[PDB]
């Protein structure tokens, strides 16, 4: 089971990498620390669960949340957004791109445990 971060904050991507680590003993987690590596490690990870930060620097998280969800190879990835400030138009705009849901920031720990649990389960 694979899980691929994409998030240029390193000490967050750490945090929530060891976090989902924490929680899935036996996922390999992947960090994309920049667009490029966001888009190559889509295909070399081969990921069941995306977290995507929209505020990456340098790409637009609602056309990557687009292109994920509505190709053939990548259509059932469970993509979880993630963003500073949370408005309504973004989490409308995300979630009517394929995102499940859009955690603002500070992310609620809490509801993402149970959240991807959740989505990881109901998939099966």
């Amino acid at each position: 089971f694979s899980i691929l971060i994409i998030e240029d904050d390193k000490e967050f991507a750490d945090m929530l990498t060891q976090f989902l680590e924490n929680l899935f003993p036996y996922a390999k987690i992947k960090i994309a620390y920049n667009p490029f590596d966001a888009g190559d490690l889509l295909h070399t990870v081969k990921p069941d669960v995306v977290m995507l930060d929209l505020m990456m620097v340098g790409m637009d998280g609602f056309s990557i949340c687009h292109r994920i969800k509505s190709t053939p190879a990548t259509a059932n990835i469970i993509v979880i957004a993630m963003t500073g400030a949370l408005t309504d138009d973004n989490v409308s705009r995300i979630v009517a791109l394929g995102a499940e849901t859009c955690f603002g920031k500070p992310l609620n720990f809490t509801l993402l445990e149970k959240t991807i649990k959740q989505l990881v389960e109901q998939k099966k």
